[PDB]
């Protein structure tokens, strides 16, 4: 069976999907409101997950390519010390995570072809793959 293509949404000047990178976990769904503009903009992101593991520690590794130029990694950490934490960050392994999170995108100025993004999501500190998605935003051709 060939790979399976996910469609996020698109917006007045991006197209959003994504496949599943690494080993194939537990799906994810993901959703963006209103859809992201590459100019940049800002709204809502819903997740439903039910994570593979405990999510306390949660952190991304972010793999960035614009147009096949390879960026340096980098790193978020989205799961902290205390509270002012997502409460999804209290989840264990085998527990619904159904929430919304806000988000606001600065932009990518003079915009155009075709960008990637990996987020390898590690967590549960022991140390382990949570997920790996491969983000792909195109540019819509018809746009600046
Ligand atoms: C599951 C979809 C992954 C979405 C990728 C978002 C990348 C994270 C951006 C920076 C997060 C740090 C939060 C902050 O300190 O403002
Ligand atoms: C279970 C999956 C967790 C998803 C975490 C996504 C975090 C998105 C952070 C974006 C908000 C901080 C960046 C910003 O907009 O200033
Ligand atoms: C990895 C980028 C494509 C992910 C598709 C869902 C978009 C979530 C918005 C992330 C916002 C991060 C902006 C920021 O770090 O300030
Ligand atoms: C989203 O944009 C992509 C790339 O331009 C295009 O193939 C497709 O027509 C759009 N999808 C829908 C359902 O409009
Ligand atoms: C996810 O959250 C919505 C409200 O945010 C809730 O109504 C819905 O039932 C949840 N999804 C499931 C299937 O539990």
């Amino acid at each position: 069976e060939a790979q399976k293509q996910y469609w996020v949404c698109n917006s007045s000047d991006a197209s959003i999907s994504y496949t599943y990178c690494d080993k194939m976990q537990y799906p994810i769904s993901i959703n963006v409101n209103p859809c992201i503009e590459l100019k940049g903009s800002k709204g809502l992101l819903h997740i439903f997950y039910i994570p593979r593991r405990d999510l306390k520690q949660l952190y991304f590794n972010l793999y960035i390519t614009v147009n096949t130029m390879n960026l340096p990694k980098r790193k978020e950490v989205i799961c902290r010390g205390s509270d002012d934490d997502y409460s999804f960050c209290r989840a264990l392994k085998g527990e619904t995570v159904n929430t919304t999170i806000s988000f606001s995108f600065k932009g990518i100025k003079f915009s155009k072809g075709k960008y990637k993004c990996v987020v390898e999501a590690i967590s549960g500190s022991p140390e382990e793959m949570l997920f790996c998605l491969e983000f792909v935003i195109l540019h819509q051709p018809n746009s600046n």
